[PDB]
């Protein structure tokens, strides 16, 4: 998922923030809050040696482009069921994130989905979207990513609902369903109007899938106070539920 | 909202498990999920000073009926826009469960929701839960919520909406919200045909409310590998938004 990366053991690893995993707008450039979500659920995975269940990350600061990320993996339990880790991330030994983490994957039972994907086009009837937020041209992440517009000309009040696929033919694995959960600052510059920053991401995993196209079915059904909130279903094509997620964000204003 | 809860100092609070606070099946009663996120909650916006805007706890070991569950807050951040906080519950040093909160309440804002409540009958138009799942005799804290069934003979695939009440009349506060969306283990009863246990609980607060009747509507969407997700909305008997919450669970089998 990260070639970049790099462990140095078990519980630590380490990782240089380039274009490629930043966002911002021009002037700025940052690692990508949903690389952040993918790489503590990598770190975790890999540390645990099992698959993840769900992740929350809480945002405390800043990881400019071209910072040593460094991740910390604790276990706090492994038994035959279930295992949980926190992972903590610091630049410079400076706290930008913490993260509660849990894994598994248990026998003998089936998979069962009562969701049903929205009916939208296939991502061959979408067109491009062509008012993705401006971003510095350091800030490269969004490059990366095939986008489309799934929602039709009268989508419902709060919702943005994508077509995203990764140009570099990725599987729709934990790292990129993370980092297409937090696609949500973008439905909530849609709901206001206003081309927030997220305080957490959130990140709950049922199944993963081939490379392809994930239907990102996004809303934001709230604000108050300055902040925000939204909700993500993460789809593959065939209408197929691979994860949800939710952040909080604070408004810009 | 917790009247027992004793505070040591800023940073370190406890309170004594009693059966009103707990749940389970017979043979069993341990600390309400949904308790230890109002607790975590509500020592974080005391230490702070401010109210919160969200919060996830990850559930580590069971707190039995009668421990005394220690809390210790750790100030990530306050400033004038935003504050962070860590919050650990331990019983007897063993830690049971950690969180990340964040909190602020920002003037010159608006409030909006673009979220429609479903279209349920009023309160005193829906009967009595008949089938809640058996309790111990000592878990009592079901038996201090008046529910009522909201979603009529047709409720889609997953879905489960309860009119709930606190019998006590406090109001929708934080407290009672982080409570009423623990309620999604019933929702995963009702969704797989069997009377799992929560791996985590995370809680998005837009506004509070008065006392009075919440319409808990809840999904579960999907369950694959022995573990299932859940998703809730916290609504007034207005249509008003006030949180929304999830969690994943780990499968009974
Ligand atoms: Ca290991
Ligand atoms: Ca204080």
């Amino acid at each position: 998922a990260f070639p970049a990366l790099v462990r140095q053991d078990d519980a630590r690893y380490a990782i240089t923030v380039g274009p490629d995993l930043a966002v911002g707008p021009p002037g700025h450039a940052y690692l990508f809050g949903g690389a952040s979500m993918a790489l503590a659920l990598d770190v975790a995975a890999e540390t645990v040696g099992r698959p993840v269940v769900q992740g929350s990350l809480q945002f405390v600061s800043f990881t400019p482009l071209g910072s040593v990320l460094d991740l910390t993996v604790e276990v706090l339990q492994s038994g035959r069921t279930l295992a949980q880790a926190r992972v903590a991330g610091t630049v410079d030994g400076r706290l930008v994130f913490h993260s509660g983490i849990s894994l598994g994957m248990r026998e003998g039972f089936s998979a069962r989905q009562w969701a049903l994907a929205p009916p939208v086009p296939q991502p061959d009837n979408c067109p491009p979207c062509t008012t993705l937020p401006a971003q510095d041209d350091n800030a490269r992440y969004l490059e990366g990513i095939e986008v489309r517009e799934a929602g039709g000309p009268e989508v419902p009040s709060g919702r943005t609902r994508l077509w995203l696929r990764r140009k570099d033919g990725a599987p729709l694995d934990a790292a990129s369903l993370a980092m297409f959960a937090d696609f949500l600052p973008i439905a909530l510059g849609r709901a206001t109007g206003c081309s927030g920053n997220s305080l957490d991401n959130s990140l709950r995993i049922t199944g993963a899938a081939a490379p392809g196209w994930c239907l990102c079915d996004m809303i934001i059904p709230s604000s108050a106070s300055g902040f925000a909130q939204g909700q993500v279903t993460l789809w593959d094509q065939s209408g197929r539920l691979l994860a949800t997620g939710a952040q909080s964000l604070l408004l810009k204003g």
